[PDB]
């Protein structure tokens, strides 16, 4: 059988009951009424569950979730999206060597984990207001 009144995001279990689809939850384990709702589980809140690993972030979605390397980090496996630690290959991006940085020609790019900084070349001095060791740094 298959109850046809099954609420959204749930699938029939028999002729008089339904079950929330994987990724959703309901108040009762078994839906026996069309008034019951199947709500999205936030996999990123349960701090209990394992992590995405280092340099990553958990992003919740309606019906699922995704792990992504944080800004300043990129996956060596080309896999922009992953599910667990084991799939984590987020390494830091070297904006200086990759020439992706945007330091004033008057400065020298210095790479850091997750970011990067522009420093004053020796014998040079920072312009006014703006300080050194920064992405907006400028020297004269
Ligand atoms: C993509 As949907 C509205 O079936 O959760
Ligand atoms: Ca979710
Ligand atoms: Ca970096």
């Amino acid at each position: 059988g298959c109850a046809r009144w099954c609420p959204q995001d749930s699938s029939c279990v028999n002729a008089t009951a339904c079950r929330c689809n994987p990724g959703f939850s309901s108040f009762s384990e078994i839906i026996t009424t069309p008034m019951e709702t199947c709500d999205d589980i936030n996999e990123c809140a349960t701090l209990s569950k394992v992590s995405c690993g280092k340099f990553s972030d958990c992003w919740n979605t309606e019906g699922s979730y995704d792990c992504v390397c944080s800004p300043g980090y990129e996956p060596v496996s080309g896999a922009k999206t992953f599910k667990n630690e084991s799939e984590n290959t987020c390494q830091d991006v070297d904006e200086c060597s990759s020439g992706q940085h945007q330091c004033d020609s008057s400065t020298v790019c210095f790479n850091t984990v997750g970011s990067y900084s522009c420093r004053c070349r020796p014998g040079w001095k920072p312009r006014h207001g703006i300080p050194n060791n920064q992405k907006d740094t400028v020297c004269e």
